[PDB]
RNA sequence: ACCCGAAACCGGUCGAUCUAGCCCGGGGCAGGGUGAAGUCCCUCAACCGAGGGAUGGAGGCCCGCUAGGGGUGCUGAUGUGCAGUUCGCUCCCGUGACCCCGGGCUAGGGGUGAAAGGCCAAUCGAGGCCGGAGAUAGCUGGUUCCCGCCGAAUCAUCCCGCAGGAUGGCCUCCCCGGAGGUAGGCGGUGGGGUAGAGCACUGAUUGGAGGUGCAGGGGGCGAAAGCCCCCGGCCUCCUGU
RNA sequence: CGGCCGCCGAGACCCCGGCGCACGGACCGAUUGGUCCGUGAUCGGGUAGGCGGGCGUGCCGGUGGCGUAGAAGCCGGGCCGUAAGGUCCGGUGGAGCCGCCGGUAUCGCGGAUCCUGCCGGGAGUAGCAGCGUAGUCGGGUGAGAAUCCCGACCGCCGGAGGGGCCAGGGUUCCACGGCAAUGGUCGUCAGCCGUGGGUUAGUCGGUCCUAACCCCGCCCGUAACUCGGCGCGGGGGAAAGGGAAACGGGUUUAUAUUCCCGUACCGCGGGGGUAGGUGCGGCAACGCAAGCCCGGAGGGUGACGCCUCGGGGUAGGCGGACCGGCCGAUGAGGCCGGCUAAGCGUAUAAGCCCGGGGAGUGCCGUAAUGGCGAGAACCGGGUGAAAGCGCGAAUGGCCCCCCCGUUAGGGGGGUUCCGCCGAUCCCUGGGGCCCGUGAAAAGCCCUCCGGGAAUUCCGAUCCCCCGCGACCGUACCGAGAACCGACACAGGUGCCCCUGGGUGAGAAGCCUAAGGCGUGUCGGGGGAAACCCGGCCGAGGGAACUCGGCAAACUGGCCCCGUAACUUCGGGAGAAGGGGUGCCUGCGGGUGCGUAACCCGCAGGUCGCAGUGACUAGGGGGGCCCGACUGUUUAAUAAAAACACAGGUCCCAGCUAGCCCGAAAGGGUUUGUACUGGGGCCGACGCCUGCCCAGUGCCGGUAUGUGAAGCCCGGGUACAACCGGGUGAAGCACCGGUAAACGGCGGGGGUAACUAUAACCCUCUUAAGGUAGCGAAAUUCCUUGUCGGUUAAAUGCCGACCUGCAUGAAUGGCGUAACGAGGUCCCCGCUGUCCCCGGCCGGGGCCCGGCGAAACCUCUGCCUGGCGCGCAUGCCAGGGACCCCCGGUGGGAAGCGAAGACCCCAUGGAGCUUUACUGCAGCCUGCCGUUGCCACACGGCGGGGGGUGCGCAGCGUAGGCGGGAGGCGUCGAAGCCCGGCCUCCGGGUCGGGUGGAGCCGUCCAUGAGACACCGCCCACUCCCCGCUGUGUGGCUAACCCCCGAAAGGGGGGACAGCGGUAGGUGGGCAGUUUGGCUGGGGCGGCACGCCUCCGAAAAGGUAUCGGAGGCGCCCUAAGGUCGGCUCAGGCGGGUCAGGAAUCCGCCGUAGAGUGCAAGGGCAAAAGCCGGCCUGACUGGACCCGUAACAGAGGCGGGUCCAGCCCCGAAAGGGUGGCCUAGCGAACCCCUGUGCCUCCCCGGUGGGGGCCAGGGAUGACAGAAAAGCUACCCUGGGGAUAACAGAGUCGUCUCGGGCGAGAGCCCAUAUCGACCCCGAGGCUUGCUACCUCGCUGUCGGCUCUUCCCAUCCUGGCCCUGCAGCAGGGGCCAAGGGUGGGGGUGUUCACCCAUUAAAGGGGAACGUGAGCUGGGUUUAGACCGUCGUGAGACAGGUCGGAUGCUAUCUACCGGGGGUGUUGGCCGCCUGAGGGGAAGGUGCCCCUAGUACGAGAGGAACAGGGUGCCGCGGCCUCUGGUCUACCGG
RNA sequence: AAUAGGCGGCCGUCGAGGGCUCGGGUAGAAGACCCGGU
């Protein structure tokens, strides 16, 4: 048989890699030696608009002599001044430990661990709960629903992230869809199973069904793993 | 291993000037129409409202031999062509998912695919070049001077055997051994169950006569113990197979 | 037909002569032999094949020779040899060659669709047309001119065939000298040949920067590398991105932004001054020369998308005036020239600012959006582009005039204004859009920080002057001849960048200026045809054509009225439909200063057939299916209903995740983080999406069973191997969820008979029985279902019903506006599609002069009937034909372009699928190592100790056996009391104390007796020590992950990762298998291993998918022996007792029985009944059968020897079943037995060997093993199917014999049962004889011909024939046998006419004649079947038709010979051809014959239509590229 | 028409008759055919 598109994904062609020179670039936070014990305030320069981010970024200068790019709250302006530090007041936008987060607060960018750069709640309209402190963790529910345990040390961003709604219109039309993914290079237009050769995928044939049953192994081998992948259930409930 | 021919398999290498996809940087698309959002104006009334007039340039919008791109029908010309896919008329898109160019990347069980098993240099249900390699076949073709002597077979058993082999039968050449041999006929000693014929067994087969109540059936007939016939069955004989 | 006579006729038979062969004999050879004689009626064909001899070729060892007085070789002849061949003669040739003996070898050719080279017929033929049809006249050159050169005329392109210039080409560029070859002809010409030349840069480009991306070093992986890779350091990477600087005139045969002249600019360095160091004007925006050198930082610029509009400007264009020139008539008018580069200096517009000012019952402004106390009107100013203006620059260029003109030259004039339009070319601002955000760096400018030098000094971005500026490209084409495609290729690259006037909206079409060309290169002729390609027209009809309106035709621009169903309210829509359109004269209006330019109206006059007059330029409407739309696809037969799409919904994943690449290292998603990344399915929109978890999947659990290695325990082994048990993860077993997961959603009877028929209803049945919708459907076989509409006529289309073979709800159901080169039906209009074809034009065809092939070719080439491998130009018998050439049409050569589309075979392949076989990755998991430290719990071990033991009986709560009736007691005991304790709370054990001297049987009970004492245990449990693991909790120090250059910090953590091993899962990836026979193959069956009867033909043998049946066991008796008896059936007689229970007598040849089929054999037995036994045994020999003759592994059977036995008195018998079926190699393993053996020797454990028995291969003389191919490939097969031929005729079509009868009587007017005999090859089938290195299918169109079994026309006979008509039959093949509807249809059905509207053959006639609707590839949909790939003689949409005629054939046209010398003219007609004619109707006979009436003929006599044929242009119509007019 | 014909006329034992060339169609693909040519 011939390969599948997530096989051929893997090997890094450039049909399937990222176009990761028309973006800003990373989005991080500085580096927790300075943010550990000491509170720095930076300067918003200006908004734009990363290609592909499904968020809008922000340069801030501090006053130490830092430019850094940020993922933009909502309702962030442009001019004023935000802290990151233990001491920085409880405000959209300032960057805080987890520790110092009162509970019903809402958080955007968490590290995963303290000084990682943050991982956790970066998409456009997205926003994660504190729920409880302790001493040893903080519980925070994610934009999936799921309660999460962080280290006490690891830093969040106060406020929402901006550009929420954005799946309210429609995109009506294939050539709107075709900049979208272009944009990103993801792969566009898709074809069906079904209607490939059988040569191509487990579900190809003459006559368009899936011959087997869609629901396929976690233990499946690769180039196998198609359909409904080591599902706990199908259909409408 | 007498000689030539396979489709195919395997190793290492070569190709994205064709074409497919994606990235960086560039060039291009006469003229006309329609009239979305938006911004309004005027009149009569005023508790409602009704009517009229503008501006605005959006669209995978419309007409279009602009350029450029595509290829529906004629199943037209040509069909040892101008051309190893071209020409004419007709037709379709023509501001967009648009067309084209220079620089790059993805390489063969791999790439790429708006998915036709399409495209990857006139080659694609696994590219090309050299090597394994003079590959293999029970299948097709071929196999070069003359005279002389003898001269077949397509029948039995076995094989994943049925277009192929092996053991025998039938042919030919040479040698040992040394007195019998038998294709034809006559007479004799034995064996046989075919043709024909026949009913003595086994099984069929038309009618009639006699015997047998014979566990049969049909009627009449009787409290009931059984009778009277017809038919049927079973034997013998005659008759026709 | 019954006989005879004579002849003729083979290689047969006879005779003479010759050869060889086989055998025997004599004689003679220094290697197979030679000569001669004898016999051959009993020797003489020959494929496969065997054997013997001989001929020829190259070279070696010998031997004997030839040759320049002519070797080899070659050409024509003579002789010899059966022959393969040898040798001579004549000629050419000029240098080597041969006989014999013995060796040796790339040793002998007609084939292999053989290889290489050369040459024929096709052929002096095709081609030199189609998309741009271009030449003519006079002159010149030259041996030579359609083709070369000049002038004139006539033409083509003119948003490209013109101008510029990349890539590519590499000298093709220029001049001179030429035509052997090249150039589609010629050539004096050339992109050709020869000889000489040609590319000049500080400013143009490379060079510099960086983008996507690439390379090198370190590092890591790999057995390793030239292989893979993250991170660090370095470098490269654009001749169209960024990026210092030049523009006119002139010059050469060929270079010029490069050379010369003129005028400039940029970078570096230097010299002399100056500004500044130490300077001013403005409130301000700002104006300014506004210090030098080194280092750093910041800002700006470089620096950016798409759509759209306003403003300013420039090229270019138009009109007018004026001066020169040309034309015109020295009229009017038209045409030509009237030009201005960089650089330097110079400023406004928009935009943005800066002062003053202080508004709203609001003012201000734009094309538009808009702005204002967060500061508007309004008055001043600052900065700020493209341009214009001045110098450059009129000594230059352009135009004109004059003198000299033999060559060569010299001078004089002008080059000026106004108005309008105006870019796609520049500058500058608004506005709008993004789920889309549309590059970086070098470089340059400014500002700010530190540092350095400067006072009789430092010093510029300002002025003047001077010097230097490297390397490489530069010619030419740039394409219908300079590139790629083999080409001077109609393709592609590059149309990549640019465009005067008129008409016109237009970069449209047409004409035309400039520029270019006549080289999209063979010319000439012609009523010079037929026919083909391209174009124009066509009377009357108007789709009657056809699968289908294919093609063509109608409409067409603009203005004004007007515009439907439906709808997603946007659309449909230019729906539909109607009116007008030219030219001239004159007015009015809009913007405008304008009587400049553009645009919009009005009135009148007038001409034609026609006024968007050419050119340009929609035909329209109504239903249905499918897909929402724009878009994409099989480059080269399918553009679609297929794919994509926005939208819906489901699944996985919190990041060291999920999914994926890899051998690993590392990596893609990822500069990402659930509004995200990845993985399915449906597919806009509207309404909806029902039931089922039994099956197959997936997910969770897993108490319990199984479950590998490892570990532990016992046995074994002087140690192991080996055996048994325990622990035992994952996975299965099991349980639960899950269907927008794969799929499924049934089946019988009767009813409610206010008829009949329906579901209310009761019985099996599953996980459940299909809900809403839709339905003869792209799904319906019957089917052309039935009804209604459409037509004269309907296999169509639409509407409906439901009997849904085999619809149905996200493999979605139904509906749907808009959309579509999708399929489909109808209507108006239109037309040469058709009736029915006829004219005209241009190019071919044809002839003449040139260049000049190819496909193909065994040799040839006439027919009828035949034989034949079954459809012959060549054979047999006949018929006919003198020979050659030109033009044409394609019947045949099963013509040419191919080692068969289709089918079968091959122990041949490839792609794909799966619960086929066997494997490899990935994934899950146990164990060992990395791997450490604190505790807790649990499960097993060793050392000890505890309480805890109701079987039934009892003083009593005996568990087991042993010694053992006494043992205990100050070595302190009963009977009293509370405490803890286990406990079947039965009832026992025990600390303390009142207590100070007794307690149990032994005896009997108990299936087994002592709480008499002494011992070992067994059943549960706990605890003290040590060992062992499993799980749980915690820790950091290994290890990992993050931040950081590092230091170090943080997070996880003995997990994970890595290494080794063990089990599972595993079409993700591979190698394979999927048998054979077969009246093709498949399905079926097993004729695939055995036994019996027939076939089978009286010895033996004998086959078929021949006929009739059995076997894959069973029996300790159904085996051995001995003794005794006689069976089945029937008759007669008997208590219950009968048809049948038991008994007596007789007949009784087996009619019974013998285990099981059939055949054979069995009567004092081989049957039945009894006694005794195991010979169904051990060691061996020979023989028969499977398998004749005639080969055999294995197996079966028979005759015996010996041992030990059985029965019998003995003889005698017994090696399974009375005989013929009931079964199986190698290797391996198990068992019995008693011997041999294992590497220097010996012992032990273990292994090997010899003999016997057993476990099975049924495809049974012994592989381990599923499918699709329509994407298919290869080698083959007429050993083998489909089409066609051949054989046959069951079947089909058509007859005949007899006569039961039916016909009022009457068999035969007509029909003719039941039976019987035939003909044809027109239906189908059967066989497999020709054809698989190809013979192209059905239907239709065109065209020719034949048969009669006659539909009509001609003539007759019978009749249940009155007439008109009918029914049946006979002769007769000259003629006719037509037009339409649905359907691909043949056929069949239907419609209106007709004399009738016949059936058949010709390779189911006819594709080198056509068409391509069906069938039968590759794409796609629906239904059904299959787990799946997929399949369906089931529907449905699309899906290629090649040709230069060699021979013959036919149609026409010519040159010759012959016809006993040549020529002209007129005739004859032997033979051949014809249909040259065929057939309706009307009047009259006649309302007559006939007939009751109704009705209704015929002979004869007249007229006329249609079909067919042969002619003609007076009449009519068509055309009329002569001609005339608008 | 292989029995390959009949008749009238002109010619031979220099010469009747004909062809090319010429002007044109009652004809035509080349050939052929038909009229005219002092």
């Amino acid at each position: 048989g011939k390969s599948l598109i997530q096989q051929r994904r893997g090997k890094g062609s450039p049909t399937f890699k990222s176009p990761s020179h028309r973006f800003r670039g990373a989005v991080k936070y500085i580096p927790l030696n300075y943010t550990q014990e000491k509170t720095l305030r930076g300067v918003v320069e200006e908004i734009m608009h990363d290609p592909g981010r499904t968020a809008p970024v922000a340069r801030v200068k501090f006053e130490n002599g830092i430019e850094k790019l940020i993922i933009a709250p909502e309702g962030l302006l442009v001019g004023q001044e935000i802290y990151i530090g233990p001491d920085a007041p409880i405000a959209v936008g300032n960057t805080l430990p987890l520790a110092k987060i009162p509970e019903g607060t809402y958080v955007y960018n968490i590290e995963g661990i303290p000084g990682d750069g943050g991982k956790y709640v970066r998409a456009g309209g997205t926003y994660a709960l504190v729920v409880s402190r302790e001493p040893d963790k903080v519980i925070v529910q994610l934009p999936s629903g799921e309660l999460k345990a962080f280290n006490p040390m690891c830093r969040a961003t106060i406020g929402v992230v901006a550009g929420g709604g954005r799946l309210e219109k429609p995109l009506v039309k294939a050539g709107k869809a075709y900049y979208k993914y272009k944009a990103r290079n993801k792969f566009w237009p898709t074809p069906r199973g079904v209607k490939m050769n059988a040569v191509n995928h487990p579900f190809g044939g003459k006559e368009h069904h899936p011959g087997k049953p869609t629901t396929t192994s976690r233990r499946a081998p690769p180039g196998r793993k198609v359909g409904h992948i080591a599902a706990r259930r199908t259909g409408r409930r």
